[PDB]
């Protein structure tokens, strides 16, 4: 059967092949891009930077000592939004700057802490199933164990962007409203660049929010 837990630091590097595998591939905002559909380094490192956080979910075959699921979160707070622009300007790639500052532009948009009335709120950044792991409610198990998960550690608020239509569905299932969302393909940054190109046209994010 499959275990749902928190990862352990020691495991960073499962979490980073899960990652490699599952996620990056198939994610419409890294691979939409339009100067390349590949991960950078710096994307990795966000990412991975939450394991220590004890933030990292991850869904576990035991019989086959295989991670085939992972969610990853953290808090977002007033501010966030500024601090990822800056970041952007000071990262390793243009394509990771970009797409922190698509992040930035969701996050402040949605503006969760304001409009609920909170001082942070816990944002997934990731769910990922494996998708040969059919019939066993992963996505379903992995969002909630984050948000039972976010509510013990005293959260008030949990939010996520939802670039799936599946995804989508879980989040409203499980209570989250969509307030704010973003056609891919009509995304412009500062510069008025068009920066992805979803081969899926008419593909959309959706920033969706639960009180806990």
């Amino acid at each position: 059967s499959i275990v749902l837990r928190v990862a352990r630091l020691d495991e960073l590097e499962q979490v980073r092949e899960i990652l490699h595998r599952i996620y990056y591939p198939e994610e419409g905002i890294t691979i939409s891009y339009v100067h390349g559909k590949s991960h950078t380094l710096d994307d990795e490192r966000f990412s991975l930077s939450f394991v220590e956080q004890g933030t990292v979910v991850v869904a576990e075959d035991s019989a086959a000592k295989k991670f085939i699921g992972v969610s990853i979160a953290g808090p977002i707070q007033p501010g966030d939004p500024d601090a990822m622009v800056e970041e952007a300007a000071t990262t390793e790639t243009k394509k990771w700057g970009d797409i922190l500052k698509l992040l930035a532009l969701l996050e402040r948009t949605a503006d969760v802490c304001g409009r609920y009335g909170l001082e942070k709120a816990y944002h997934v950044h990731i769910l990922a199933v494996d998708p040969t792991y059919r019939g066993h409610s992963l996505g379903q198990r992995l969002l909630q164990f984050q948000m039972d998960l976010s509510k013990k550690l005293g959260f008030k608020a949990i939010s996520g962007d939802f670039t799936s239509v599946f995804s989508v569905k879980l989040a409203e299932k499980l209570g989250m409203e969509c307030i704010s969302q973003l056609a891919l393909g009509d995304y412009r940054d500062e510069k008025g660049e068009k920066l992805f190109e979803p081969l899926d046209v008419h593909q959309v994010i959706k920033t969706c929010v639960k009180l806990l």
